[PDB]
């Protein structure tokens, strides 16, 4: 009960920043995430023992690809800490519980290859879940883990609150599939300057819901530079892997895919801050002003890029 997590005093100033990287120690970002748990939604939220037993269960269910990882997970779940700390009254008990566990299972049991990949190749999960394939595989591993003895973290919620719960991380996981987050960020960008959005019409939260979980999801972006840059390698070592597969079922994949093509990287990057990036925590930003520093970083990352292609470095 009175057993607090504690980080040096480094971490305990620097996890309150949206820019927070957790670091090259594995073994602390179990305790990273217990304690944002704690300031987030409180020490009662979760019985200590259920929790540390389901975080070792979510680990163990992450696979030593390059990107789509256990440091990816954790690292999805600090950027929605911070977004939930400083928006502390627009959210209730139950989402700021869902939200926090959603982050961290949300690439559960990822392979490195894009549901494009999974379909083309006709594997079996396609046939199981046409669309957002892997997205409905992530909430699959997320109940499975909830069911097994011991790990059920939300037992002492009502059978209607668990419903609840599990309602937002299914919608939550979802909303990670970014051919869905283009639709999303429309819709609330007409509903935020038409002046329609309205917090409290359940189908207008999910939706917020749902762009907070893009935010998080792509927050490589909103790091310094340096962490931005390196977490990039990652990021198209999937892909160009991918692009190798895509060749071998005898299909050119597309130039973000293929290693033949690392040169027009710089400006792939350019595109992607312009068509996404920049656009998510836009739309964000005006929803919730105090998640302002996550594009204030974005912006500063697309002028990084933009310095790559000039040969400034
Ligand atoms: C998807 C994606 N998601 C990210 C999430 C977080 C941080 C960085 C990310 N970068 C990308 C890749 C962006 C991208 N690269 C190219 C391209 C790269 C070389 C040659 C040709 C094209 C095209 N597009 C769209
Ligand atoms: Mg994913
Ligand atoms: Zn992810």
């Amino acid at each position: 009960g009175l057993m607090q997590f504690t980080l040096p005093v480094r971490l305990c100033k620097e996890i309150e920043l949206f820019h927070f990287d957790i670091g090259p120690f594995e073994n602390m970002w179990p305790g990273i995430f217990v304690y944002m748990v704690h300031r987030s939604c409180g020490t009662s939220c979760f019985e200590l023992e259920k929790l540390c037993r389901f975080i070792m269960s979510v680990k163990k269910n992450y696979r030593r690809v390059p990107y789509h990882n256990w440091k990816h997970a954790v690292t999805v779940a600090h950027c929605m800490y911070a977004i939930l700390q400083n928006n502390h009254t627009l959210f209730t008990d139950l989402e700021r519980k869902g939200l926090l566990i959603a982050c961290l299972c949300h690439d559960l049991d990822h392979r490195g290859f894009s549901n494009s990949y999974l379909q083309k190749f006709d594997h079996p999960l396609a046939a199981l879940y046409s669309t957002s394939t892997m997205e409905q595989h992530h909430f699959s591993q997320t109940v499975s883990i909830l069911q097994l003895e011991g790990h059920n973290i939300f037992s002492t919620l009502s059978s209607s609150e668990y419903e609840q719960v599990l309602e937002i991380i299914r919608k939550a996981i979802i909303a990670t599939d970014l051919a869905l987050y283009f639709g999303n960020r429309k819709q609330l960008e007409e509903m935020y300057q038409t002046g329609s959005l309205n917090l409290n019409n359940q189908s207008h939260r999910d939706r917020v819901i749902g762009l907070m979980m893009t935010a998080c999801d792509l927050c490589s972006v909103t790091k310094l530079w340096p962490v931005t840059k390196l977490t990039a390698n990652d990021i198209y070592a999937e892909f160009w892997a991918e692009g190798d597969e895509m060749k071998k079922l005898g299909i050119q994949p597309i130039p973000m895919m293929d290693r033949d093509k690392k040169d027009e990287v710089p400006q792939g990057q350019l595109g992607f801050y312009n068509a996404v990036a920049i656009p998510c925590y836009t739309t964000l930003t005006q929803i919730l002003p105090p998640t302002e520093p996550l594009l204030k970083a974005c912006r500063d990352n697309l002028s990084q890029w933009e310095k790559v292609i000039r040969g400034e470095e």
